[PDB]
């Protein structure tokens, strides 16, 4: 009701540590991770975070928390989700 | 000096914190996350870890580290991978 499944997408440079620190920061959030897909390809990584929030302001707040990492250049919201029968 | 892309499959009960702690433990490893995919289905969640390891012993050790979690009941190795990693 007040809660909904919110989505985030993080694209940053694939360094020996960034992929670890990024999802680490995510795992220590206030909310519970129901889905997350990070893949480092070619030289960049895209970490798609899926968590439940009480409001949109909560979602925009997480963005700023992720933008604290200098290695990341894109922190964006996922309006259209990948959540349906058969996920891969 | 060997090093291969090792995959791991973790299935545990979707609890208030498990999904967070599980990937949080993963970030603590001596290896860089190349791909991580966590998703909950029906009261359960499956997290797939994709990382690099020098030796198969280094990989079996990661299992034992993940198997320390009471909320998890399956910790397996992903042999058949969709990771077409080549040069053109």
């Amino acid at each position: 009701m007040t809660d909904f499944l919110a989505g985030i997408r993080i694209v940053g440079e694939d360094k020996n540590g960034m992929t670890n620190q990024i999802t680490g920061v995510i795992s220590k959030f206030d909310t519970n991770i129901r889905t997350i897909v990070l893949n480092a390809k070619d030289g960049i990584f895209t970490c798609n975070l899926m968590i439940f929030v009480k409001n949109t302001d909560k979602l925009t707040t997480l963005m700023d928390k992720l933008r604290k990492v200098q290695g990341v250049f894109t922190v964006e919201r996922l309006s259209n989700l990948e959540h349906h029968h058969h996920h891969h």
